[PDB]
């Protein structure tokens, strides 16, 4: 911790390069337009919401950056990647309007987007695909997202894929937001990886929403203490220019002592009072500090301002950051929340128009008019001139990449479509599939395999040799080993998965990890990734409740597919065989990185269990993509059922089919369900459309074009809801679903599959019971199966075990 | 960052209080048994798994704590709260066996728990309720959980509820695990709250699972740097006692220097070579260093050990931690992963036996025998004596609290059961219910309201005047204000929700926050809370996709219920009315904290929208708790349907019922569904039971007892699956479900409810559609309803919008 004053003394401060007077004029119009946008919205009385106090506190910080630092996307790179603090969006909209990028109508449609000519409350690429870039309103994600984005830019340079040396990643953070663990939890990575292309800008207004961040402490010193300790370059922007003479003339050092000892709570109390109060309670603390302003008026004392509101102090900080190498920089900008808003914290607008000398008549002021600068005016000219010098306007977003990739054909995965020699797992199939992609000229080096420590568990260790591990194992290494850090790996994945948009350089990441620690652990990032239109693959390894058998409660995943189906643009699959994994990976590659450029990302659960991998049935490709296909039908003259399975449990459902046929004379149609969720969505879309077009030919759910009406049983390694979700669309009156509801526990696969009532025995009993209800076999046969199979009909429901 | 030597020089090192040689005899048996447990499991060839290398590196650290520090649960307090690193569990089981707390048959069932006499892979209270206390195997949750547990202990002392001053919270962490953002992201909280009852014990073996944490750096210095920066007391336990004469003998300071410049990777390299390669590639760096070991044998060099393996060095650290006040302490213990396992990390077993002088003869070694110390032996005597002086054995867990609470009756919530004069929301209902609880003598001071910054948004402000904010606004304050930190808040909620077990002191937490930032953001902690048998309330405020209308994509929650239903022991509700909220909160209170002591926690989504709140219908209580009740029946002669709604959307389904009756003569039964998830679980249980008891009369799902066969339509503020999950159990041929699938966006509630196709007009069209299909009405009237209601039949599916 250093003294509570500016890091950069005035004698080391560079001359300000812009026109302060003209800049303030434009900045005041932006402040005004932002407040008009939100006030106009609130007048509608539709609970639209919106904030003003935060942007008022950081407007000058953004202004200096827009006028002198921010590079826009250009022909060479995506420009500076700015993670705009979410709730200051009105200020960004206000500037964009001023630059003629948005119409008044749009501002008048702030927070009213459904009908198409409105603006989102916050940065949401999915809602405004040509405008916003990084979803930041869920606090804490921006900081860690920014760290891994800066690290990815370095990666692209080190790998010789793109020169990104001219890009800087700015993460605009709140001080209260720094309390989210995700906020400082990975700051150490920036020092490890020497991220001198990263600048954290923390708006230290000392307040969060309902009160001070740490009233009895000094948040700025806390921030400086931990960032410095983590090895970052810390630049404090504490006091404005009026304080300089004061600090210089004070030979006693008491003013510094006084600033050091005063806590946040008191500094906040001062700004809520007046000049006389500050003279008595702050300077009045010591005779020497009292003497420094004895000859000042109370009004002159009240003029003293925080550093984050002084363009000269701000510039000094951003320029210094720009020259700092070998590590990242954090700028702690001291501001006043609700700056210039008066008592507020219908003439409160009058106060604001007076305070910022806004050019709005006391006559028109009732109309909450927006201010624009006409073409040819000083303001208009300067505004655009500064932006053109920095390559244009930002934020801006390109929705599709321009180059054409020569993707592998499904035939290139031919080896995986044949029966496999040895028993292997779908995870081994995944690695084999990746190897096929790594032989493809067009995308081999665009692939970004990502792992969170665990590689050996996934048989990925065979790649540490072939393509190497990134380590600026050298800087040309291709694999990203992020350690025990799922959120960090997900942030690398996200940066890679959106490179097609931000850098017009499509990269195809495959992040494989323990499925349990996917959506459950980084779900807020998975949602944000959907918002950011990520295109990549999330491979949930060691998946299935009963399949990662020895690991237990906190590892046995029988529900990640329930979490993943809540993300609209995530496409999820639970393949049982190697050929399915290949057809799915190929399809995903084609949809996301082929000419379609579909904005979706994939989720594929894979397994750590080896078993026989048969050849793909001729023509089953499309059915695998759609979510289901008939594997075979076994004959039997005593009855007929339908049996569905997915993932590791399918082979057990097939075992049940053979038992039903040979022991009971019951034939069956056996289906592999590669994606219950895609089938459910398809069924939902068909019935929605049918409800809306009552006079037309009703659409038939895909699952109904595959299944028939005989009694059906489904079993998977996931909770029942995974397979039950398609009930409405299954065309049979009986559809029984077995699943792994309940907490996991350690045991053999055999014991867990019996415990969770999903093994072949339970599928047979479920099928026989349906026949028995139809009077096709004696109920005693079902009772006898239960006993023969050692099934305990009265053990507690696994959900409650 | 200090020199790469012990923080506590030998001159300030207290005399070790124990019998080193005897403790080693005991420790060697624990080491042996842990290994035997894992090897015997491996022999079964059931992919059970388990670890050995990690515990071998930290065994002595734990051993010193078990002999001289760890306080067991006693009559005064719950003892020290030890968050044992998850994968060192075999060592804990080995010691417990040696203490006679576990049997040999239990060790032989390591990782086979289904049949009842086994041991979980890791610390899972849900699976071993009388043994484990804290779920730590999901890395990163242990450290932040421990920080807030330590804070909660202080809270209990300041509130005057329990004297926890003698309790220390120990978090045993791995160095690789420190990369999890949750691991270091909340550490400044320990400094703000002066948590001198918290000790972080980081096993710095320089390795994670697939390689070194940071081979090109020095993870110990990185850790010291940031913890020191966060205000913690850092104690580095670097070198064993053999280095003391050496470090002192060096006058050039070349050794200190040599130690400072060597990177993690080099150090790991050395421990795989031998004294030879060490006296040359480490000591043979500077003539002054290689000269210190001039008169030394390559064997005496190879003898130099890391501090984490020397009990004298370990004791000093823990003793210094125990004495420290005003801040938390972190101990960085330098160890060797796979310590003493030689060759590897019957020949390897022979090596272990010899290396640690294990009392196992050549004749018995092939049987992989466990060792025990007979009563009367020195080892047995010492083992138990040390533990008795420390109040007993740990870990151990008490599943139920002993005191009897006098809970408020449902009558005490009478005002909430009546028709409300003022239009209010379910969130206002929750705050009022809390207030009722706050007037109950027995539980008023056991309630723990928790907020993450936002209180004003939730109308929680009126409570500050009543009970205040915990702020050591004073240390008697009842409300926990955790700032912008949902994970921290969840950890405080967990600490409070499990106080009933940990301190035999029931505390009832109510954590209210934006629902979107619940399971989605802290889902891994929620799962873990289930494992920890948490009994508390999670209130997802501002819930529903269309109800928090202006906030948009990262705020509009139409899926938290899909995430919460994956947790077995979480009970979820989405009430529409104030009376339902009171009935739900009363029942949860009774279930969890009444005599039943059910191990579940509640999740209730509440709304920010005000509307008319009717009186609870006579006798609806049981239906409200079970999940559904028939609100009303509307007469009609043209047809009849059933309409279901929950949350804020029920109001609209009720309006659709009026329209159906007024404009189309269609009558209906209207049901409020307070919990689609509890109904689906009930349905699954009935079907599971019916399948398992084919000779019995089929049980009928509650929802089917309540409903009839008339065409049904359901609408909610969540994705369709929320209501579709009960499809199988709805006894009607048609069950259409409207829901809010798709990303949220900003707009008026009216525009979003139309966009997401869940408003009254869509319910009416859905119902007419079913009647037309049945022939009751003409399809043409369905078509005319669509145009009449300004419904765009061809707009894109909201899931895709
Ligand atoms: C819906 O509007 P809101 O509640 O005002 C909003 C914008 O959603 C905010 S703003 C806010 C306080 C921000 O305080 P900071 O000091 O970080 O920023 P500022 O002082 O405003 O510059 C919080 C906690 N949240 C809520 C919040 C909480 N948790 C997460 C993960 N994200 C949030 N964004
Ligand atoms: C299946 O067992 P496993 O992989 O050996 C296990 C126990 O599951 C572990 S152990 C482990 C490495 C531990 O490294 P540390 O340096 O922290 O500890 P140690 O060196 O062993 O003392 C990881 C990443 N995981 C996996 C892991 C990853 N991510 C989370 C959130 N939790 C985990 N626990
Ligand atoms: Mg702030
Ligand atoms: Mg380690």
């Amino acid at each position: 911790i250093s003294n509570y004053i500016n890091t950069i003394p005035v004698e080391e401060q560079p001359e300000y390069p812009g026109n302060l007077e003209l800049e303030r004029r434009i900045r005041s119009a932006i402040r005004w337009n932002a407040i008009m946008t939100v006030l106009r919205a609130s007048k509608k009385d539709l609970e639209l919401g919106g904030h003003m106090a935060s942007f008022q506190s950081s407007a000058t910080i953004y202004d200096v950056c827009f006028n002198h630092f921010f590079r826009a996307r250009n022909e060479q790179d995506g420009g500076d990647l700015v993670y705009f603090q979410g709730h200051i969006s009105p200020g960004v909209y206000a500037r964009a309007f001023l630059e003629g990028r948005l119409t008044q109508e749009q501002l008048d449609n702030f927070r009213q987007e459904v009908h198409g000519n409105g603006l989102s409350s916050y940065p949401h690429p999915k809602l405004m695909p040509e405008f916003w870039q990084f979803p930041t309103v869920s606090m804490g994600l921006g900081p860690i997202g920014a760290i891994y984005q800066a690290k990815f830019l370095k990666y692209l340079e080190h790998r010789g894929l793109k020169d990104t040396s001219k890009q800087t990643v700015y993460a605009f953070l709140g001080d209260g937001e720094m309390d989210e663990p995700e906020s400082k939890g990975a700051i150490t990575i920036a020092t490890r990886e020497k991220l001198d292309n990263l600048v954290f800008v923390i708006n230290c207004n000392l307040q969060r929403l309902d009160g001070p961040v740490t009233g009895n402490g000094k948040i700025i010193n806390e921030l400086e203490g931990i960032f410095e300790g983590a090895g970052w370059n810390v630049i404090k922007v504490m006091w404005g220019s009026r304080w300089d003479e004061l600090l210089r003339k004070d030979t006693s050092g008491k003013l510094i002592q006084l600033m050091n000892e005063t806590v946040d709570g008191d500094y906040q109390t001062f700004k809520s009072k007046d000049g006389a109060y500050v003279r008595e309670h702050f300077f009045g603390k010591y005779p020497e500090t009292a003497a420094l302003v004895a000859d000042w008026t109370d009004e002159q004392i009240w003029a003293l301002n925080r550093g984050g509101h002084d363009p000269k102090k701000i510039y000094a900080a951003f320029k210094k950051a720009q020259e700092t190498k070998g590590k990242a920089t954090v700028i702690l900008a001291h501001t006043i929340k609700g700056y210039g808003m008066g008592d507020a914290a219908m003439d409160g607008v009058r106060h604001i128009r007076d305070r910022f000398n806004v050019p709005v008549s006391d006559a028109d002021i009732e109309k909450l008019p927006y201010i624009t600068f006409p073409e040819g005016s000083e303001e208009h000219t300067y505004l655009h001139a500064q932006r053109q010098k920095l390559h244009g306007y930002l934020p801006s977003r390109q929705p599709n990449f321009t180059e054409k990739l020569e993707l592998p054909s499904l035939q290139d995965f031919g080896a995986l479509l044949e029966e496999q020699s040895k028993e292997i797992s779908t995870t081994i199939a995944f690695v084999r599939a990746l190897n096929v992609m790594l032989k493809n000229k067009s995308i081999k080096d665009r692939l970004v395999p990502i792992i969170a420590d665990e590689a050996r568990t996934f048989g990925m260790e065979g790649l540490f040799r072939q393509i190497g591990i990134y380590s600026p194992e050298d800087e040309k290494g291709q694999i990203l080993q992020e350690g025990i850090n799922e959120l960090g790996a997900g942030c690398s994945w996200l940066a890679a998965a959106t490179s097609y948009s931000t850098n017009n350089l499509p990269m195809i990441p495959f992040y494989i990890y323990y499925s349990m620690f996917g959506f459950q652990r980084i779900g807020d990032l998975c949602w944000a990734a959907g918002d950011q239109q990520a295109r990549g693959f999330l491979i949930g390894g060691t998946s299935g409740r009963t399949t990662l058998n020895g690991e237990g409660l906190q590892h046995e995943d029988g529900h990640s597919h329930i979490q993943s189906l809540t993300i609209p643009n995530c496409i999820s699959y639970d393949p049982a065989y190697a050929y399915e994994v290949a057809v799915i990976m190929h399809d995903g590659l084609e949809r996301m990185y082929g000419e379609k450029q579909e904005n979706v990302y994939y989720y594929i659960t894979t397994l750590n269990e080896n078993y026989h991998m048969p050849a793909m049935p001729e023509g089953a490709e499309e059915g695998i993509r759609k979510g289901i296909y008939k594997l075979e039908t076994i004959e039997g003259s005593k009855g007929k059922v339908q049996l569905l399975g997915s993932g590791s449990i399918l082979r057990h459902v097939r075992e049940a089919a053979e038992i039903l046929a040979k022991d009971y004379g019951v034939g069956s149609d056996v289906y592999s369900v590669t994606s219950f969720t895609e089938l459910a969505r398809d069924g939902q879309d068909c019935e929605r459309w049918n409800m809306l077009h009552p006079l037309e030919t009703p659409r038939v759910p895909y699952i109904a074009q595959v299944m028939n009406d005989a009694p059906a049983v489904a079993s998977t390694d996931y909770m029942k809801l995974f397979a039950e979700q398609v009930r409405t669309y299954v065309p049979a009156d009986d559809y029984r679903v077995l699943g792994t509801d309940g907490f996991g526990r350690s045991d053999s696969r055999e014991n867990l599959r019996h415990h969770f009532e999903v093994d072949a025995s339970y599928v047979v009993v479920a099928a026989l019971g349906e026949l028995a209800k139809r009077g096709e076999i004696d109920k005693k046969v079902v009772a006898d199966a239960i006993a023969k199979f050692n099934i305990d009909a009265d053990k507690v429901n696994p959900r409650l075990a």
